[PDB]
């Protein structure tokens, strides 16, 4: 009566990071290859139309800060049980997680739908620009509950190790929307408008899968089942602890993106915030590798404290570790080798302002940073993983607003490195938080020895 995603959660810790973090690792590749493409479209339909995405898209991150920071916490609470045998308790979390869905969702589209037309004109845009990003938001916030039920959903296999399905689900969605993207948007004329029905269709049909999943086949492990009652505001606060921390960590990068742009302003004019937007844009390559372990390291180690079991959750936060640093070395080093040939694809194909000088030499400095995040995530993910989700948030908060940010500005305003001091900031700002996540982790891991001991 065990399914295989939970019988690869529990057995051995080196295998599990291995085997449920491939899967994670492909479902985002086709997210980025969206993201990516989804550009190459927009920006092709004129000026006032590409600034309309830009409107809205701190809108679309800040719900995807919520729905993927909801979809962490019931990841982790369901992992735990899982790893505590709690089956019973497993399932009144995926149900407690399934009716904040409804909740958070219909509470982001009744919050935001009024306050969309002063929000907009707040950057002092105005006519078209204003008007297709309410029109655009429009869409994406009526379906809001979607973004949160299928973020939720796909946290529910990840809990249980179903990382197969949980990678289905995401390639599902952002396959159709690469298909969609130039169908509605071109083919049938529906202009950057069409981009947020051709996500919306793509969305729609992911979740009627994940509820056929979770509520016609039931093969799931947990039993999601409203026929009995079991509210309990224990579980609601175990997993809004790893939720709103994390939702708060997409803030905390996104507000240090806003200043680095800021100091690239006062390094190297404005197209050094190009370079440094082009710059950290290739560094996907290995960012989203460590995403997909992230997630892997989250199941196994808070199924490892659900099973109170710490040897077990060192070998796998230390494996983590090791696997995705020998994973973005490779990285790191084909991205610094065949720099000229990845601007070459990234500024040259424009001819409207050659930036091949200052984006080259980027890439042989700001890539280096790859290898250290590992330490860094990686105790993020552990953080989650055993529920003290405060803990990655305070982690995040110093790894960026304070060391990568504060490098940054003493390397421009107080040497005479310019804009290549930029990146020279980040990777030791990011060194520098590496030691105090790796340290923080293990000195984390050893105090549950003594608990236990
Ligand atoms: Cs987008
Ligand atoms: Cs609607
Ligand atoms: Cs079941
Ligand atoms: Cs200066």
């Amino acid at each position: 009566k065990t399914t295989k995603g939970v019988q690869l959660l529990r057995g051995d810790p080196k295998k599990a990071i291995v085997r449920l973090s491939i899967p994670m690792m492909i479902g985002m590749s086709v997210q980025t290859l969206y993201n990516l493409a989804d550009g190459i479209w927009v920006s092709g339909l004129g000026p006032e139309s590409l600034a309309a995405v830009g409107l809205f898209f701190p809108v679309f991150m800040g719900i995807i800060a919520l729905a993927a920071g909801l979809g962490v916490g019931t990841s982790s609470a369901i992992a735990r049980r899982i790893g505590a045998r709690d089956k019973e308790g497993a399932d009144n979390v995926a149900v407690h997680s399934l009716i904040l869905s409804l909740i958070l969702g219909v509470t982001i589209t009744i919050t935001m739908l009024p306050a969309i037309d002063s929000l907009f004109r707040s950057m002092g845009a105005k006519g078209e620009a204003v008007e297709l990003a309410i029109e655009y938001a429009r869409v994406l916030l009526a379906g809001a509950f979607i973004i949160v039920f299928n973020n939720v959903g796909n946290g529910i296999l990840r809990g249980e190790g179903d990382a197969n399905r949980a990678m289905l689900a995401m390639v599902l969605g952002s396959g159709l929307n690469i298909v969609l993207d130039p169908i509605f948007i071109y083919t049938l004329g529906f202009g950057v408008v069409g981009a947020a029905y051709a996500t919306l269709l793509s969305m729609v049909v992911t979740s009627l899968f994940i509820a056929y999943w979770l509520f016609v086949k039931r093969d799931t492990y947990v039993d999601i089942t409203l026929r009995d009652f079991s509210p309990s505001r224990e579980i609601l606060k175990d997993i809004l602890r790893v939720g709103l921390p994390s939702s708060l960590s997409q803030l905390s990068m996104s507000i240090a993106m806003f200043f680095l742009n800021s100091v690239a302003i006062t390094a190297g004019g404005e197209n050094g915030v190009a370079v440094f937007t082009s710059a950290w844009r290739i560094t996907m390559l290995g960012i989203v590798p460590i995403l997909g372990m992230a997630t892997a390291t989250t199941s196994v180690t808070g199924a490892a404290y659900g099973e109170r079991n710490v040897e077990k959750l060192e070998t796998a936060y230390l494996y983590a570790i090791k696997i995705a640093f020998m994973i973005e070395l490779a990285v790191v080093a084909f991205i610094m080798l065949f720099a000229p040939q990845v601007a070459y694809l990234f500024t040259y194909s424009e001819s409207a302002q050659v930036i091949k000088g200052d984006l080259i030499s980027a890439l042989r400095t700001l890539p280096v940073f790859l290898v250290l995040t590992p330490f860094g995530m990686m105790t993020s993910a552990m953080f989650q993983g055993i529920g003290e989700g405060e803990k990655s948030l305070i982690l995040t908060i110093f790894r960026t607003l304070v060391m990568q940010v504060g490098f940054a500005y003493i390397f421009v305003h107080y040497t005479t490195l310019g804009l290549r001091g930029v990146w020279i900031g980040i990777v030791i700002g990011n060194m520098v938080a590496a030691i105090v996540g790796f340290l923080w982790g293990r000195m984390r891991i050893s105090a549950l020895k003594k608990t236990s001991a």
